């Protein structure tokens, strides 16, 4: 209701992930870090790993005040999956799935993300002017 900004913000990505992105088909792959016993040489390749349990760590964290530095990560999740398994692979094609659900679901809520975006912004500056 006030003052309670970022903590709903943060709710409503987590619920993103968890109701959403999580619910695409064969998803699975994506909602933890890759595991080195499955895949040797990912840590290699890969030199910034990203996945939706990481994502909602950060989230709980509070790392992101507007979508757009979560989209940086959400996006991260495929292109990472393009450059290790290559563009026509069926993980990319479901990394290509989990970032569609997020960008479809931040548009159905985008007037009412804007707002809050809006007052977690001016309340970190207001709050960094002291
Ligand atoms: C070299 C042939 O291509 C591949 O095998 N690539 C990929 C494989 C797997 C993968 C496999 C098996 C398992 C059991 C898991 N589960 S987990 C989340 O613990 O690591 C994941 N994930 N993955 C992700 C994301 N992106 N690429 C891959």
């Amino acid at each position: 209701s006030m003052d309670d900004d970022q903590v709903a913000f943060s709710f409503i990505l987590d619920n993103i992930v968890t109701q959403k992105m999580m619910a695409v088909p064969d998803s699975w792959p994506f909602h933890h870090p890759v595991n080195k016993k499955f895949v040797p040489d990912y840590y290699k390749v890969i030199v910034n790993p990203m996945d939706l349990e990481t994502i909602r760590k950060n989230i709980s964290k509070h790392k992101y005040q507007s979508r757009e530095s979560f989209l940086d990560d959400v996006n991260l999740i495929l292109a990472n999956s393009v450059k290790y398994n290559g563009p026509e692979s069926q993980y990319t094609k479901t990394a290509q799935e989990i970032v569609n659900v997020c960008y479809q679901t931040l548009t159905e809520y985008d007037e009412h993300l804007t707002q809050l975006e809006k007052d977690i912004c001016t309340a970190k500056e207001a709050a960094l002017e002291e």
